């Protein structure tokens, strides 16, 4: 089997991408944030504290003839941005782009943190990291991909995120018309539960490529590119007037600037992020100070190849017995 679904930016900055997901019978379609940095499929629901729902579409398990309470199971998650959610668990039928999993754990939120409430466009998350990170207790549950992978034509999914435009998540096949050149595959460590890999270096604009190993994660659920402070300083030094602002929370730059590209290495291959992809717009409405799309990971503990980097590539998440990642230009 295969599936293919369009993923759509939630706003004009590409802050996140939503993908329609069918849950239950009859289908209830929710727009979920596919997140290769986490491993829970959780949704706003009829159980979510009413004051914490503000415009999201909810899953109502009582209206699904295939929903079953997973007795005794609870979940609770905290993300790298400080947001969180928790609740109980149903199993139900879940379909993405024509690919159906029966008995998928659907984690129903009883509580969500304010950042989720305040984002009416995201009805939940669909985790695509390794199932070892799933938070369901006392019996950990499998991700959608883990449940589907034996049925898929090939045990892979691909992320083709758009710049200011829709893109595609495919399951079970590699669309050879969706990229240029060849796909370069690189090793993955699953020891932390992430799609963790090592970039071979970077370049700023037309500058020389610096060969240096940069360990990080491929994370579709993180907006920006978070890299070591040395790398980030080298980038922003090429933007007149750019500076790190402790009050804003990162590098800002004059909105009048033209940003240079940023290149990262995948083996001997190179992925070029155009300068425009690094512009996240005014820090507040009407400001001439703009927020940068490349930020320091120093306070995180891990480097993160988020959407800024991934949207410049066609990305293969190869879930073979020994997982690997593939990157192609497009």
């Amino acid at each position: 089997s295969t599936g293919s679904a369009t993923t759509t930016p939630i706003d004009s900055l590409d802050d996140a991408y939503i993908t329609p997901v069918q849950i239950g019978t009859p289908a209830q379609t929710l727009n979920l944030d596919f997140d290769t940095g986490s491993s829970d499929l959780w949704v706003f629901s009829s159980e979510t504290t009413a004051s914490e729902v503000d415009g999201q579409t909810i899953y109502t398990p009582s209206k699904s003839t295939t929903a079953k309470l997973l007795s005794g199971a609870t979940w609770s998650i905290s993300y790298g941005d400080g947001s969180s959610s928790s609740g109980d668990v149903y199993t139900d039928t879940v379909s993405v782009g024509g690919l159906t999993v029966t008995g998928q754990a659907v984690e129903s939120a009883k509580k969500v943190s304010s950042s989720f409430t305040e984002d009416s466009t995201i009805d939940g998350l669909l985790g695509l990291a390794f199932s070892t990170l799933n938070t369901v207790s006392p019996t950990q549950q499998k991700t959608f991909f883990d449940n589907a992978k034996a049925s898929l034509d090939s045990p892979v999914f691909t992320a083709d995120l758009g710049y200011h435009a829709p893109g595609t998540y495919n399951f079970g096949f590699i669309d050879t018309t969706a990229y240029t050149g060849s796909i370069t595959y690189t090793a993955v460590s699953t020891k932390q539960g992430f799609w963790e890999w090592t970039s071979t270096g970077y370049a700023v604009g037309s500058g020389t490529f610096k060969s240096t190993s940069i360990d990080g994660i491929a994370d579709t659920g993180t907006t920006l590119l978070y890299l070591p402070a040395t790398v980030v300083s080298a980038y922003w030094a090429q933007v007149s007037g750019a500076k790190s602002s402790s009050s804003v929370g990162g590098y800002v730059f004059p909105c009048s600037a033209t940003l240079p590209s940023f290149t990262f290495g995948v083996g001997s291959a190179r992925i070029v992020i155009p300068g425009d992809y690094i512009d996240f717009g005014p820090i507040s409405t009407g400001s001439s100070s703009c927020f940068g799309g490349i930020q320091s990971s120093a306070g995180i503990g891990i480097n993160i190849f988020g959407d800024v980097a991934l949207k410049a590539a066609f990305v293969v998440f190869n879930g073979a017995t020994t997982p690997t990642l593939g990157f192609a230009s497009k």
